[PDB]
């Protein structure tokens, strides 16, 4: 299993907009288009992500080069982010994985305000940090996600997955 794999599962694939869990408009694999509550907005913003016209739809392949410009952009944002590039170098390949699917979902702002949870990752207290990041609105809002990168964090495997 790997990053895109994983995301993938927990974003799922939609080729027309959509409204995610908060109420946006989104796209393909999880791609957040704008916040605003115009589906005019929307469509605008999608043509200018893909450079076409495209009256709300999209095709796969196009879907599938959002979500590698996402991953990307996540990754690099971890890596210039000077409280959560410490934490993503002192841990394992799983665990790396996780801290990015919440970078993806959250933003790096997001993520870097769970400063406590960050501290215990970074001190290896798995235990501790799980039950941390739990105390979340992130947790309460989307539960079943957040139990998944949850149980990564804890484990340092795929197993919540292997499921799925």
């Amino acid at each position: 299993m790997n990053i895109f794999e994983m995301l993938r599962i927990d974003e799922g694939l939609r080729l027309k907009i959509y409204k995610d869990t908060e109420g946006y408009y989104t796209i393909g694999i999880g791609h957040l288009l704008t916040k605003s509550p115009s589906l005019n907005a929307a469509k605008s913003e999608l043509d200018k992500a893909i450079g076409r016209n495209c009256n709300g739809v999209i095709t796969k392949d196009e879907a599938e080069k959002l979500f590698n410009q996402d991953v990307d952009a996540a990754v690099r944002g971890i890596l210039r982010n000077p409280k959560l590039k410490p934490v993503y170098d002192s841990l394992d390949a799983v665990r790396r994985c996780a801290l990015i699917n919440m970078v993806f979902q959250m933003g790096e702002t997001g993520v870097a305000g769970f400063t406590n949870s960050l501290r215990m990752l970074q001190q290896k207290r798995w235990d501790e940090a799980a039950v941390n990041l739990a105390k979340s609105r992130w947790y309460n809002q989307t539960p079943n996600r957040a139990k998944r990168v949850i149980t990564t964090f804890r484990t340092g495997t795929w197993d919540a997955y292997k499921n799925l």
